[PDB]
């Protein structure tokens, strides 16, 4: 401790004075830091946030300057532990509140799935969301992300459950590597299927052993990997989406009265599927908010019938259960002895199934599983697994989203193409039916125009892809009986069908692709040269060196805001400060005026 | 080293004509353009290869009797009696044909697979010709611009 | 150009007032500000 250059002799002897001397000249430093560090850490953090407040309020005082050099000598330990938020409320001025950030919270924020959730939220809030509901979406994202972090940190009857739980946890933790291993095994199986040949009799001929059984081994391994991927997804990401839906429906019940006064429409299948379990037993299973039922009862009971509310919201004939639990409640209760199964609620289970089967990602994984199963029958169905890269990469996802983007326009322009091709087909069937002789010797003429359906099929199949109209493939007129009309027919065809409509379709896809790419790069540029919370701009902070970067990493950090919300939730209220209680009241009343809209500490003070 | 190798084979002095591409400004611009969208170009070429492989597999399975690239024979030069040969033939002919793949292989002219063959060719001439090649062309031209 | 003119007309009807045309950001201060301003204060149906 004296040669590590971090202690002077006085400090070394003072710390040796704290020794134990357990009759053998020995201390256990484990015990030492287990006893002498935690309260020291807590009170040091308190005095550290005090000195930080004093500094960042009152600058440029030499006495405070030496106090501040000592402060920062302490702060070199408490830098990743204190977070600062810029609230705007209760004083019409920007207030820098300070709070504690847990190491467990930092780790769960470092976790991967929260990072992908964060990038997805950023993307879909900068692209679709504007500024009216930006703070709404941000608070919703913070709630979903703290639930994600709780789940990630969570990641005879005492012999199988305790092991299968660990198995599910391992699958949820190893979901992504399972996906990459699946893509590897699919690439390997498709390479082996590429090394193939034919005799009517299928045979892997281009090899000499060591390749036929490995195909089946890789097939069964790919299938088990698909099953493991699906099972891990069902316990890693399904809790999140079901929590999001539970939160949405519970807040719609409480605030708006969606199934109390404002019954949903006929086409919103989401409304009906939520009405399915607005009255189940364990309705808020993941929203951690198990009193929304009583809340909506107290809110809409004295106007629409307390009995009707308790009937349509579940928990029937229990309007006095609150009083029964408040006065002489039951201590506990054993699970069962004759009922080992069927304890779960079949309605809520069916609702969870119906909600996960419309997730648009569990559906993709189920398609992956069924394609593997069908490949077990016919090995060539493992080629559909090569499209996994299209969803795994970013630019290929962009190409697919582009081919889906201009959907209605693409369908309508293809329809106009079909109609104009049908017009040309009808006029050719009427007048120019003797030129469609697709034969060289015959002598049986293969007239492609002696039938409307055949002529229309031939047209829309040959004239659109010929690249030069339709007359470069059927016989030239060379006769002054219809040559001018035939010529006009072909130039009009090569105009409207080839160099116009196909060009318009090509431009539709390419412009959709370009627009998607431009939206992505614009989201990136806005995240790089504009603040998320306030959005004052970049040039205002481009005055001191590293100004905007420090402003975005210290003052207006989204991670800091999320950690502050988590701290307020786990703060054990009646201990909140003034600003903390104010922000908590605003968050409970769902107002969000405490976010700095168009001002900050630097714009408010010196 | 190109000059030294040209001392062995005089035709290696043709690589020295690319010095103008580095000496001028707009040719340096064209080269920097062909190198600019590197990752995007590689990925779109990969997607082209994958969709061509999809068409190759479906043609090898179903429409293998139309790939007879012979005029008199009588030995049929079946370009589809092999996966690697059919994939090579596809990615070599159908991408550069400018009009899909069916303008170079025999027409169905028979109500046993004509509609599926027609759909195959319009889908090919769509996705491979007037989409993916167009996207690649646009990538280079937009990088240059 | 025709498509861009159509979408520009749509964007001007969505993010700009018809009568006064002060703009959108001025009313984007209170919640639902521009929508209430266009549906209550400066409604073309109201003027008619
Ligand atoms: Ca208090
Ligand atoms: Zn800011
Ligand atoms: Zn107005």
């Amino acid at each position: 401790m004296e040669s590590h250059k971090h202690y002077t002799q006085s400090e070394t002897e003072f710390l040796l004075s704290c020794a134990e001397t357990d009759e053998n000249e020995t201390l256990d430093y484990e015990e030492f830091v287990k006893r002498f560090h935690e309260p020291a850490k807590d009170i040091g953090f308190n005095v550290a946030v005090l000195l930080t407040n004093l500094s960042e309020h009152m600058p440029n005082d030499t006495r405070l300057q030496t106090f501040l050099e000592l402060a920062e000598s302490v702060l070199n330990y408490f830098q990743p532990f204190l977070g600062r938020i810029e609230i705007m409320g209760s004083a019409k001025r920007i207030e820098r509140v300070y709070f504690e950030i847990s190491e467990s919270s930092r780790t769960q924020w470092e976790k991967p799935q929260v990072k992908e959730s964060k990038r997805q939220f950023i993307f879909d809030v900068v692209n679709e969301g504007g500024e009216k509901e930006k703070m709404e979406l941000f608070v919703n994202f913070c709630e979903d992300t703290i639930f994600e972090m709780q789940l990630a940190a969570q990641i005879f009857w005492k012999k199988i459950i305790a092991y299968q739980q660990k198995l599910l946890n391992y699958f949820a933790r190893n979901f992504y590597n399972m996906r990459m291993l699946a893509l590897f095994v699919a690439f390997a199986i498709n390479f082996i299927l590429l090394f193939y040949k034919v005799s009517v009799h299928y045979v892997l001929e281009e090899s000499s052993g060591y390749m036929e059984p490995t195909l089946r081994i890789l097939a069964i391994l790919h299938t088990i990997i698909s099953f493991f991927c699906i099972i891990g997804y069902y316990c890693l990401k399904v809790p999140l989406v079901i929590f999001k839906r539970e939160k949405e429906v519970a807040r719609k019940l409480e605030f708006d009265g969606l199934y109390i006064t404002e019954q949903p429409s006929e086409d919103d299948i989401k409304g009906q599927w939520d009405r399915l379990v607005i009255n189940t037993q364990s309705f808020p299973n993941n929203y951690w908010d198990k009193f929304v039922k009583r809340k909506v009862m107290d809110k809409y009971g004295e106007f629409y019938g307390r009995d009707r509310i308790s009937e349509l919201l579940g928990m029937d004939k229990a309007a006095l259960d609150f009083s029964d639990a408040r006065e002489k409640k039951k201590p506990k209760k054993d699970s069962s002895l004759s009922a080992v199964l069927n304890s779960i609620d079949v309605k809520y289970q069916m609702w969870k199934l119906g909600v996960v089967f419309t997730d648009n990602s569990f559906l993709y994984l189920a398609w992956y599983m069924t394609m593997s199963v069908l490949g077990h029958y016919n090995n060539f169905f493992f080629a559909a697994h090569l499209l996994d890269i299209a969803m795994g990469f970013k630019t290929l996802r962009t190409i697919l989203s582009s081919v889906t983007h201009n959907g209605k326009q693409l369908v309508l322009t293809v329809g106009l193409l079909a109609v104009v091709v049908y017009l040309y087909t009808v006029v050719a069937f009427n007048f120019f039916r003797k030129f469609y002789n697709k034969s060289e010797d015959g002598d049986t003429p293969d007239m492609k125009c002696d039938d409307m359906l055949t002529c229309y099929m031939f047209h829309m199949y040959v004239g659109v892809r010929a690249g030069g109209g339709i007359g470069d493939e059927i016989e030239d007129p060379a006769g002054d009986e219809y040559e001018i009309y035939r010529i006009i027919f072909d130039i009009t065809f090569f105009f409207f069908v080839i160099v116009i409509l196909l060009a318009i379709i090509q431009g539709l896809i390419i412009d959709a692709f370009g627009e998607l790419r431009d939206q992505q790069e614009q989201v990136k540029e806005d995240m790089e040269t504009k603040c998320f919370i306030c959005g004052i701009g970049n040039d205002y902070f481009d005055t001191v060196p590293h100004g905007f970067e420090t402003h975005t990493l210290q003052e207006h950090n989204l991670a800091n805001y999320l950690f502050f919300l988590m701290y307020l939730i786990n703060k054990d209220e009646t201990e909140h400060t003034g600003q903390e209680s104010y922000v908590w009241k605003m968050y409970q009343e769902r107002c969000w005026e405490f976010f700095p809209a168009g001002d900050c500490f630097r714009k408010q003070y010196e």
